[PDB]
């Protein structure tokens, strides 16, 4: 009634459960069962944590996580862009397969001007942010 | 007349049915019979229920739920992305199934930019809330 | 000519029936005939009845429901969300259909996505309505 | 010349057609003949019977008209919500038809949050406009 | 050169005629020939009557106009919203023939919705129009 | 060199072709040869032409012309409107032919609000242009 | 060095080719050889010269060949909108060909409606843009 | 527990992973296991690094690196551009292979009208960005 | 180490390769080995040389060629509208083909208007960039 059912309480209550099949599903759970009013008394519990208000410091947190979210995704379409206009040049060459052996996919000039708009706009959401960061905080 | 049934005629009334409806559903639910005056007494007994005004830290609830809400939302398409990126990789080797055996359906490129903008809009609405939550509360 | 008759000629009016209209096919509802000065008389006279003002805790009235109409939709969209996510992985270990034998339909990733920003607009639009519930009243 | 003619000479006029054809399909309607100064001196008549200016209860009258041709819509959309969910569960369990015989008619998810986005919109225009009915007039 | 040639020569030159072939058009529509500067001299006259300033009641003759526009188009509209909501029930009900023997139509709820929508935003428009009406002038 | 020459050197000269080709085009329309530097005097002389400023009745004859280019096409479109308007009842009877035997073309309902919001749309241009002509001028 | 030279250069660096490849491609067209420091002395020199900053009279240069741009392109519109408008009607009384025996295309309804607005459009940037040369200039 | 290890703990919990499965996959990666709080202690560790603030000369670093992912990226398109107007002329000459026996591939004019569109949005990008970064630092 | 060294590590780095990766592309390049960090002493060294500031006559360099840009494309734009405008008077009268025996290709005429809107974006994107070069620099 600590951890992992204080947890589960909330999770299944925001996933649109009312209290009643919250009992239930966790009264097979671990226990032989669960009354309602003992998950109605742990979601108004949680409320209350839920209600508290962030620090300065803890908003700089989510700040420092959401760019590096973007980071991350930076490393994965820059590998998709070099290697969707691999599949261009190979395409207009008339190459069925790669050098390797591999089939060649079709792609289309305004698709790569797609990804080309996408990175930047990630890259541009850095420099936003992190000047707000700087601005406010 | 006090908890299922003053939140049944509310959610009957709510879904656009009149109230000589509302009574004839509900008339074979438990009671023998409900007048619709037994019903139209109860909707505006609810109506001035719900005209009451919030707190401010009634408010402050459901933006600690709206956030919550976010974060099972992101477990949920981060688990999607990986395991999207994992059918281009496979389908660009020329793979028809995974190593366990799996199927590979096909992704186009500018569709895991989608799911990259999505992620990212979640991770930015995050950081917008919780900086109104501290500016105006 | 007092609950049924001046409910009937103002929802036909705006319906967009002529005043003929609207006395021929009342003129066969329960009367003889009905004049068509009959109805004309009963649409000026609810005309200034529409034309009244509303009061603020009217106003207060809608809000209240307008917020519980989206807590109900939300309970149908979550019951939805989880029941697509359930067809994305049983479609992707290769099932034609469930455990319980049900068959398994098609969902594209970015269909997830789609109803996912549709729960956190409604979850945002609690949060803006009512905070001006608490400025403007 | 007073009630059906000076309406008839005006409807036909803004349906686009010049006062010689409103004249010829006047000329065998009722009268032998109908010559065009007849029609032009009526469109010149009522030409300053629109250009009148409104009063401020007058504008009271189609706010008024404007809020309860939002309700009818309401009774009838939550009637196809209600009929279009049925047949998302009915589908999704399936069966080809209802308990009642009649057929099941595909509903995609995205659908049913068009509905729903429908529903709150208009409801949201009953609180935006009634608000400004107050804050106006 | 009075009515029904300014008129003419004005509404082919819109229409995007070089004076050359507004000329020999009506080189043989009444005359033996039109010259060019004949032509050209209207042009350059009824230029001058297009130059004029409207006056204030000018303008409000439009107005109450294009508000008569949009009653008439709401006559249309909502004739075929009920119409289109009557092949809505017949075809959930499975009838391929309305009653009366006329084929049923398929129509998808979204479509309705649509019908709806474009209904309130003309009745939305007399407002807004009707209340500048009253504000400017 | 005065009026067919220089007005053709011109407008050869926006639709992008390079003054060598200007000449070489012209060289063979009336002269024996044209030089490049005789369409290059004229192309710097039309210059200072264009580069003039308007004058306050100048500006008039446009805003005068271009509501008259709108009452054109409301001509246009009303007619086709009302003749849109026949096909989709005659498509509704079951009317294969309309009476005078014209074949009938379907028409979706959601099409006929389109053409109904062009035609208001252009309405509600003449109202803010004439009153900007007022204001501004 | 001087004319064709510096011309060709300065195009061809902006199609994006290194200034190795510059050299090597105009290499063969006149001279034996031609260094890359020829080109790059060039490219630096060139720049300069696109580096100044306009003139008053300058600009009115531009925006009086501007408008000029849109009059030749309403002479194209205006002549397909006609000859549009043409196979409209003659589709609807069923000719499989026009008069003449040129073929009959087919014209939805809403296509003309967007030709007549990208004509309107067109008239209404003359009327914004001459205001400005008078407002600004 | 230094560099390769602080990273990818970071990295895979930031892709979605809960600490305990964090762990699991690097129990196998170089030692024998990994405990739940050795994970969690880093990303308590690493939170602090993120959350620091940024230095006006480091916002400077990323505004460098973004107008130079740009011109990248113009070296990409514009050697597209190049190569797709090359496939336009060959299409319209009936070429169903190039001279150099390459196949030809169709492009559409309103095509070349979209990459035209992309680069000379991303030359604009340089000059705002670039302008902010003297207006702002 | 000075110029196809510093380039190629940068314009590497950028297209996201770790310096791992961009030590051992080089490795094999000229060298017998590049030390990683060789590599990642010259990211840090180019890092500052991007880090710097521009200049006002700086801004002006590309504000020159950003225009020149645009002649180039409506040199372009310009022959294909031309070139286009050809195919759609040939499709009318019913040539197959052009008198040069060329194919005739099928061009609807909303798509005349898309490249003639282009066009005219471009040419008033010359007056507002030009204006604001006067007016900020």
């Amino acid at each position: 009634m600590s951890v992992s059912f204080r947890d589960r309480v909330l999770k299944l209550y925001l996933l649109g459960f009312d209290p009643s099949e919250i009992a239930q599903t966790l009264s097979l759970d671990a226990k032989r069962k669960v009354t309602e009013e003992e998950v109605l008394h742990v979601l108004a519990e949680a409320r209350e944590l839920l209600s508290a208000l962030p620090s300065l410091e803890d908003i700089r947190a989510e700040v420092g996580q959401a760019l590096e979210r973007a980071r991350i995704f930076q490393k994965d379409l820059l590998a998709i862009y070099q290697n969707m206009l691999r599949n261009y040049n190979a395409m207009m060459e008339g190459l069925t397969e790669h050098p390797d052996g591999t089939p060649v996919i079709g792609v289309r000039p305004a698709d790569i001007a797609a990804m080309a708009d996408r990175i930047m706009k990630i890259d541009q959401e850095r420099i936003t942010a992190l000047l707000n960061s700087l601005k406010v905080l």
